[PDB]
């Protein structure tokens, strides 16, 4: 059910790609990119700064210029040329699938199960909405006709994150690019490869020039630049709270440019004592140590009922000792190494903070191998709300089990935090999951499941978490604007 | 805290409108509606037959011509005029509410409390509807611009039953003008009298003449009349499934005039051995005894699972039986008579059929007073799905109570029916309430509830329960003819 | 970008079409198919009847059974089997645009670079809308939760004709199939061959047995069949009016299954004095003489201001005489023959009928070969609204044209009449394209153009040439049952 | 027809409303606001700090509390509400028109017919949305059921300007309190006095306490006091870009608050050539003067066809030249004074900078009374492009005609403003029309007419001008919180 990967693929594209063309960057300066489960270098990457964005920038103000072939294309043919995208993606996937897994440390497994599944469904999805999104004829008072047009916002600026670097990155491709938009995008320095490489699959798949520039680079320099730049008229971001304050300031101090955010979360998992055990178990597990607990919604507050705590705790600390550490690329590896250097250092100093305020290490807490970032599966129990480990999104293996009385509680309890990005639910009774579903501060609620995304249901925070939506029809609206035509006519009937 | 009603209320209103005036049948006919609490004659009202028809579709038609006041009117102000015609609804409502008990029966308090705050509150919804209802712009491939208009379908037959009068005229009404449409409407002989009174309302509100036209009268007259005429555009019928036959031919022998229809069922409301035993009973014995049985979606076949099946009965019997018959103007009433005698001679001989068949009386099955049109609440239990009572709706207070041992089995068994209208289903467990809600052949699946509607949520019938939708968004589709235009432009840009 | 035709293509398919596999008919007997260019016996095609059809519901209900695999798969499979079977048919386009060119009549060019050029965008329309037609979740009063499910209606019998079988058969298909219905496809006995090579790639594409069926025979036998089973859902007819009459009588007088309905036509083209000569001239042309005059919205009542009827009418006739007329495989053809012998002497007798009533015959005449169905592109001048050729449909290449004098004028003349299929509007002016757009009586107004479809912009007909609407997110509606579920909830808070 | 004046109105509110009642601030400070159209001081209102808006907030938590009355009222009610206040504001029509005059200069013929009108549609139109906003049933992969719920985004803070005092009161309140939102509202501190007077009927319709605060404050205190709060969910600003780009920055700097803006424009009302002129002169004229040219949209870069300008500047001095300046109690009054001091001398210093570098004066030019802020309605011409007059926005009687030659000229020409609310196009052609209003950029588009709002269509502007949209279904976005609920199934079927 799974092919072989090469676990040594030839990397083709490093570069800045402008007009469908590859630039070095103005100043010529470069960055190492690292594997991180060897810690050694793939290859060197074009350093884009200030003056990078600004080209990149003017390349896409001409994809979007009235009478260009690109504004001027009929909508459902930008859905035929997303389609041909994601045919080209389904060709090269285990070339992609290897390339995320040695870039970004992911088991090969998920990589091509999940990643590139998901990668190629919403890129299918979107194609299809390219000729469906309606604007409206509204009756209004008087002898006129009025009606709206949903029009591209225009260059959009797109600051995408290392965790899911091509999910993401299509994501984020999905509904620009449908919706006729065109996109200066700046990929994260720890994991730049995969989308510069689908930046050929763009070329290949016929977007005309400038329609995609993809700019690498440092956030502080590029990213910056991005955010800043008087000619970008959107730019969306996802990744830490921190680093979003700085973007809707750069957006403020600039050209009033709309913005989007996906910030982190501290999502609660909250289980019931009447719950399938073996079923909230393995999920509230895979809720916590997906993707290596990299996860903007992994579920690291988990709420468990006290009727039921031991037994849970008992289970998922087993669970827990044996889940698989090691070689990504080897079928058998549950869990890889995390992304670089610095998440490595950050997370066993949460460790050792879960450890100083009193929570009780019941499994992990240490180095998982000699060589490279992995971090060994960590659960910590008797966790409490004023815990820096209960309050702060570690972004890696570590668990955290809380315990509640009531349901009246365990709400307050959960809504208590800047984030809200995502929720839980596990229950078999009626009125405790409505209620709850109801009751919760969060851009989703799942209720006996976890991470369950399709492309067609809508993704978002409340609070701290972001703002607006991404997948869905939702995922539109943020990259349209709406013209208003009022007309006047000679006598308006009915 | 209903008000005192006058128990013998005046009639200002016994005629046919057209045109905002009142006038006699051509053939200067009556007929006598009559009290079926005391079986005497209330007044006589004027017969409409084909002539009359013909003037009103006549009016109709003028009303809705390019440049009439109807036509030219703003989309908002059809709605003030709603909004108009429900606060005098309002205004009046101690006089309407003791005029619909006294022509249909139905209790004073239910009348005053469920019956009229409905029909505000449908009347209502309607008309925030009425400058909301959108056409699409549509981005059609080449240089064309391309959009819909929704206008009215026109000219609209409407057919309305007996047992819920008034509601059933603002559950047509509410959609139709809300679209710009005009009315033609037949009235049943047995309660003509609250829908004639509203029309001088709807006068008083200031609707334009013809807009809506009232034409009491017999159907295999009237009614037939209307669904043949050549110049009507439209019929909306609601009444039994056999007639509902005769509409939808008339309409294909005319001039290909659409159609929606409501008609009977044989509703299942099932109650699973973890459901909350006292909300279960009360709930299902008001679902087959609310308005005397009465019901298109009556609970007319309760399956009740074998380990609670016994308690069930016995509940469900005791109530039965304190259920008090009488005089619908006192407070003490919960159940009124039928509408009329041959209603009462179908349940008679339809309880009789019970019997025959092998079905077990556990109370009632006979007559309650020796005046008007009285019958006892009846409970048949052991009933079996080949029983003629568990296929035919009696539309009377005779509950039929089935048993069940798996939910597999039941969903069969509930949906093996040529009707599709509601369905229920009481439990506590998540999973069951969604396989159920799921499986159900039923245009409405009510969970821990009964006959809950609101103005907001469609309504309408699987299979031969019907076919459209009434209520909510839905109920503008079936009044709305869509128009495209698509013009040539110079050159598309997105 | 055309390729060349074998024009005796060998016939793989002629049987009837149940789970995905070849059947002869249970009487055994057969009818043949004719070649309109020749008149020659192309082969011989199964006659179903009461029988066979009988056996294809029985298929169509059970692929439909809860739990089977076409209603388990997920919305967005069905939505790649669409676009999988349009990749398909792309890869035997050159085969299909010759036998569409071969059976039915048209010319080549015509055949492949628009009717399977429209098939195709389509069929990746629908593709798209499958995952996308959401139901509502809607505010209702009281502590409820109360929601909407858009459910397929299951087995529908559509019946298509032969002026353009291929098409017909997409825009049926296309919407049907992405909300999940299983279908009973009836189609013309003049032009069977194309539906059933397309089911062979239906197979070849992967959609279940018992999911998609064909049965080829005659109307009043099959097609009656279909529309009158006690177990058919739904019957979507395109074809004359008298059918669609019979057709909703057929539905009455059975199951109450919903009816759409695409019928007739006699769409007027109005020339305003201030429109662009050439373009207009060009255009007026084409919007009759597309197809062989064999569309539904030809233009067949050309209305020309009388300031330019002198200019107009001799371009128009000096246009037609310039047509060349001859084999449709050809490449000078513009016009190929009539369908069949049975069209060919009803446009006769229509000519004759035509220069009898004192029209000016100002060109063409009768038949323009000795072989074949061929007859010469014909002007009638100085029409009248009276006259038999301004009434009724003659679906050939007949032109009229007919004298106006103003804008109010033609509104009337235009709309007096019992079909409202399309109508075309030119002009240079604001004011009268939205005048006149607005008071036009027509499912479709072009405004400076004619013809131009598109899988997005909806299509259907006021008063008697249709009921509901096809293409578009309208197409859907029909398609689809929609289902409340309303579930009582501890609280409910906004 | 406009009912008798109170040339001098009662003043009954000028304190802080807070949970429905009314209270000093915490310095128990208080400012002046002036009757522009003397100077004298009209009454003394409260001065808000920072303090009591955070107590404005701690009122607004609590109502906006999970169990309230508010989050608890049927949507339905909601919308009776925003009725009843509006029959309330009818009720009390002629005084508020003359307060609203006393403390803004504009005409009481104005106050009266048109914006107490526009007060009146907008609440009416949304109360008709509060239960109409559905969320979405979604046909997600796997065996799950996710559905959207449309959930209040939180506590809004709400600043509004003077220019429209009531009417931009009414656009705020009608999509938030529909939405189920709770409002804290800052007043200008020129025109707080009808925005004071409201509060009082919200009060008495019925409004739960805190579900409105009303605060008078300052800019550079109260405004950003609101933006800044770390339990301020969102906050809307209507201004100017230098005070909304502060806004962008401060919520940033609290707490990632959601954002909506209605800012400046340099609108360009081009009039074409083939247009007619009367209708054109006397609605260019429309565009600016209105309101006393307080007008964010108002019409300031007039490009005429250069086969015209001379005849059409001709006409259009004239009409300028006879606008009546006046008492605004005087029904002949067209103009009024403006609103305060800081615009009188500005508007004036505005006058200067233009003919100082080629503009010709042609007719007003300056003071218009002796006592007061009035101006005498000033005309330039000749204008080009960059100068100062056609590039900043004046907010005052003050035209600038601009010239142009081409078609592709002028678009270029007006997108070319660092702005863009609103544009027009008065032509007669069809094809000018649907290119100028396909290639403009900017929010509305208005054609053959200016100042067209209806409730019904979406309003706000492109780039710099402003986010998101007011009035129409996109109004409701910028109120709503999506929230995705995806369930765990025992077998998803379709
Ligand atoms: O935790 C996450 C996650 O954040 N994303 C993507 C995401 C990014 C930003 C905001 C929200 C979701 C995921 C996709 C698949 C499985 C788990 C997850
Ligand atoms: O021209 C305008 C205008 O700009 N506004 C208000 C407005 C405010 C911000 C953005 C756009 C319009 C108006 C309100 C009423 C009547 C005329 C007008
Ligand atoms: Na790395
Ligand atoms: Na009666
Ligand atoms: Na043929
Ligand atoms: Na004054």
């Amino acid at each position: 059910a799974v092919p072989a990967p090469n676990q040594q693929p030839e990397v083709f594209c490093n570069q800045i790609f402008i007009n469908n063309e590859w630039h070095d960057a103005v100043s010529r300066k470069t960055f190492p990119t690292v594997n991180p489960s060897t810690g050694e270098v793939i290859c060197q990457v074009a350093e884009g700064d200030k003056e990078d964005v600004d080209k990149a920038v003017k390349a896409a103000r001409a994809a979007f210029q009235l009478g260009s072939p690109w504004r001027r294309m009929d909508a459902s043919h930008r859905g035929r040329l997303l389609n041909r995208l994601a045919d080209l993606i389904e060709r090269d996937r285990t070339y992609l699938a290897a390339l995320e897994t040695l870039d970004n440390g992911k088991p090969y497994v998920i990589s091509y199960l999940v990643d590139l599944d998901m990668v190629l469904k919403c890129l299918r999805y979107y194609a299809g909405w390219a000729d469906k999104y309606h604007g409206k004829t509204i009756p209004i008072d008087g002898d006129f006709f009025s009606y709206t047009r949903h029009e591209p916002v225009g260059v959009c600026g797109q600051i995408i994150p290392w965790n899911f670097p091509l999910l993401m990155q299509a994501w984020k491709l999905g509904p620009a690019l449908a919706t006729g938009n065109v996109v200066v995008m700046k990929v994260a320095e720890q994991t730049p490869l995969t989308a510069l490489y689908v930046a050929n699959l763009i070329k290949e798949a016929g977007f005309p020039p400038g329609v995609v520039n993809i700019v690498p680079g440092f956030g502080p320099t590029a990213g910056a630049a991005i955010a800043s730049h008087e000619d970008v008229d959107k730019v969306a971001f996802t990744g830490s709270t921190e680093i979003g304050r700085v973007i809707q300031v750069a957006a403020g101090s600039s050209n009033l440019k709309r913005v989007t955010l996906e910030l982190g979360g501290k999502s609660p998992n909250i289980i019931m004592s009447d719950a399938d055990m073996d079923w909230a178990v393995e999920q509230a597990h895979f809720a916590l140590f997906f993707n290596q607990g990299q996860c903007c919604c992994a579920g690291s507050r988990t709420f468990v009922q006290e009727d039921i705590y031991d037994e849970f705790v008992e289970r998922s600390v087993a669970r827990a000792k044996s889940r698989v550490v090691g070689n990504p690329f080897d079928s058998k590896t549950e869990q890889g190494p995390q992304v670089d250097e610095t998440q490595f250092k950050k997370i066993l100093g949460y460790i050792n903070t879960g450890k100083q305020e009193g929570a009780k290490l019941l499994c992990g807490g240490g180095i998982a191998a000699d060589r490279g970032y992995f971090i060994q599966p960590t659960v910590f129990g008797d966790v409490q709300d004023g815990m820096t480990i209960a309050k702060e999104e570690i972004f890696g293996p570590v668990m955290q089990i809380l315990k509640f009385k009531t349901i009246e509680e365990v709400v307050g309890r959960a809504n208590n935090s800047t984030y809200g990005l995502a929720a839980a639910v596990f229950t078999k009774d009626l009125d405790k999951a409505n209620y709850l579903s109801q009751a919760l501060q969060a851009g989703t609620v799942w209720v006996n499941c976890y991470d369950v995304f399709g492309a067609q249901s809508p993704f978002g925070g409340y609070k701290m978490s972001g703002s607006g939506r991404e997948l869905g029809e939702y995922g539109l609206q943020a990259y349209t604007e709406v013209k208003t035509v009022t007309v006047k006519v000679p006598q308006k009937n009915s």
